[PDB]
């Protein structure tokens, strides 16, 4: 007889019907990817439209219970995502358009197709085409060609149709009562009507322009050294002086800087530490990977795996009879069922997105306590933070040792951390300030902070000013640059891989602090000390139900987010460019261009 009662029923007749709505079509969705058909591809289609009937029927009928009167925090969170009204706050011109412009978003960027006129063969695919001369290039013009080239058409026709992207979504916020739609993928991390922890959006380019502030040092060093080092490969085209071209920093837009490191190692000599030659004597298969990464897990408390999951997960490529969309990703279909998509192959880094995988579903098992709604990340960096952790905790060679995949008597010295830890920056602290500059970006274009006329000259300003690469030749304003990415086109959220990093850090210095280890943080690890588990799952089973800077307290103590236990982490590192960098220039002036003729 009163609101919340209401509320708490209407939650339960939702919670008890959209499970198994949600878990046949993610049953749909697991079934296209194991069977890529036209019979499969119709099948998770309906199967999705089922689903997004039913969640705009409970959005329009939860709208009747005001979140005003609600006092439960947990009814009131499973209904502000639910009285959310999504797309409906616009027109069906408005809506029939908006999902128009999706379908061609993404369909310009996978059917883009690069070939040279004069060069009948200077043509190739995407993947394993254009990435692969973007990864293993020593050429300059032979990336120029494959990186103008590629923005050349796709980079240029999804320029008007991100104008009218931009303009569409500013609307789908505003009519959410958003001030832009910045401030609408800032919203996940809002909370409200807690005490002591109620986290504003607009406090995220607070603790971002702060946040950065401290890693900017660091990531000047490391800025410096690949710089320092690259004039080995172009020593005709970078100035040591002025900043990268960015067609060098290794893929074509410069989010990952892994496939640096083979060309700039710190020492090239040592031994670089490898197991990819020790499962194969040792007749190490798919089954009996996930089968010590689960011995990896149980070691903390995190408990034995369901039976279904192996009978109905897939670990290899079931060869050419049909085709299955293998790409990095763990499903959760929910009802207790989990399954694993991964075209597993005997190597570390298979290893590692096994083990990283392997985190986010021990992860997700934990909450199914938690009601449906409630079944999410604590936040948008939230899953790829706690299930890359226990990653860092499988390439350990203290870890790869306890194991015997390594040699009993591998000699770990000075110059074999230093081309660790290399390795993991440029992965994780050259990613940084690339997230933190599209989401920025994507902040300053919502906001409708620069006119058409600027829409790039300072894109190229700014990643001249924040991460310190320059363009060797410019472009246009016919161009558009970020919706090149893959997250940029199809509209998703960026911000996720900037946050996860610094979690992540946080999560493994409290982890291995509860375990007590005595050392560099580089070298800890959570196998074999229970301690560390138990708080892990703790905050583990807590799914969304409780905020993020709770979530953060119950691990680590601090409701903000740090960069202590990364400047921590890569501290033996950055003493380290510290002596490297003597003679070298650190910092970087604007004014430099290599086409400045």
């Amino acid at each position: 007889s009163t609101i919340e009662e209401q509320a708490k029923t209407f939650l339960d007749k939702f919670n008890h019907e959209a499970e198994d709505l949600f878990y046949q079509s993610s049953l749909a969705s697991w079934n296209y990817n194991t069977n890529i058909t036209e019979e499969n591809v119709q099948n998770m289609n309906n199967a999705g439209d089922k689903w997004s009937a039913f969640l705009k029927e409970q959005s329009t009928l939860a709208q009747m219970y005001p979140l005003q009167e609600i006092q439960n925090l947990t009814v009131k969170l499973q209904l502000q995502a639910l009285q959310q009204n999504g797309s409906s706050v616009l027109s069906e011109d408005k809506s029939k358009r908006l999902n128009t412009i999706l379908n061609t978003m993404s369909t310009i960027y996978s059917t883009g197709k690069v070939c040279n006129p004069d060069n009948p063969q200077e043509c190739l695919l995407l993947e394993p085409g254009l990435n692969e001369i973007m990864a293993n290039s020593l050429d300059y013009n032979e990336r120029l060609w494959a990186w103008e080239s590629w923005r050349s058409e796709v980079g240029k026709q999804l320029r008007p149709l991100y104008e009218e992207y931009v303009v569409l979504k500013n609307e789908m916020a505003r009519a959410n009562h958003y001030e832009d739609y910045g401030d609408y993928w800032r919203g996940d991390y809002e909370v409200n009507g807690v005490d002591g922890y109620d986290y504003s959006r607009g406090q995220l380019i607070e603790d971002v322009e702060h946040t950065f502030e401290e890693i900017k040092p660091l990531y000047e060093h490391l800025h410096a050294y690949v710089r320092a080092k690259l004039m080995n490969a172009y020593p005709s085209y970078i100035s040591p002086i002025g900043c990268l071209p960015a067609h060098l920093l290794g893929d074509m837009w410069g989010r990952f800087w892994t496939n640096l490191y083979s060309l700039t190692v710190p020492f090239g000599q040592k031994p670089n530490i490898d197991v990819t030659d020790a499962m194969v004597d040792q007749a190490w298969d798919a089954q009996r990977i996930f089968k010590e990464a689960e011995k990896f897990f149980v070691s903390v408390g995190l408990p034995n795996m369901t039976q279904g999951f192996w009978e109905n997960s897939m670990l290899t490529d079931p060869g050419n009879v049909q085709k299955a969309v293998c790409h990095p990703t763990a499903w959760d279909l929910g009802k207790g069922d989990f399954r694993i998509l991964m075209c597993t192959k005997v190597t570390m880094d298979d290893f590692l997105t096994a083990h990283h995988e392997m985190g986010h579903i021990q992860y997700d098992m934990a909450y199914a306590a938690q009601p449906f709604l409630l079944r999410n990340g604590a936040n948008e960096g939230f899953h790829e933070a706690v299930g890359e952790i226990m990653s860092l905790s499988a390439a350990t060679p203290k870890h790869l040792k306890s194991i015997g995949l390594l040699s009993p008597d591998f000699q770990e010295d000075n110059e074999t951390e230093i081309n660790f830890l290399l390795k993991q920056a440029l992965t994780i602290v050259g990613t940084l300030p690339f997230t933190y500059m599209l989401e920025k970006w994507r902040w300053m274009v919502f906001k409708g902070e620069i006119p058409k006329d600027q829409w790039m000259k300072k894109w190229w300003e700014m990643k001249r000013e924040i991460v310190g690469v320059v363009e060797p030749v410019p472009h246009d304003e016919t161009y558009c640059d970020p919706a090149s990415l893959f997250h940029v086109s199809n509209d998703y959220s960026f911000i996720r891989y900037y946050t996860r990093t610094l979690y992540q850090f946080q999560f493994q210095e409290a982890l291995c602090q509860a375990a007590k280890h005595e050392g560099p943080l580089h070298k800890c690890d959570i196998s074999n000390s229970t301690e560390a588990g138990q708080k892990l799952f703790n905050m583990l089973r807590l799914g969304k139900s409780e905020p993020w800077t709770l979530a953060l307290e119950n691990v680590v103590g601090a409701k903000n987010m740090n960069v202590r236990p990364l400047l921590n982490y890569f501290e033996p590192l950055f003493t380290w460019l510290k002596d490297q960098n003597k003679n070298s220039f650190v910092g970087w002036s604007t004014d430099w261009s290599p086409y400045a003729d």
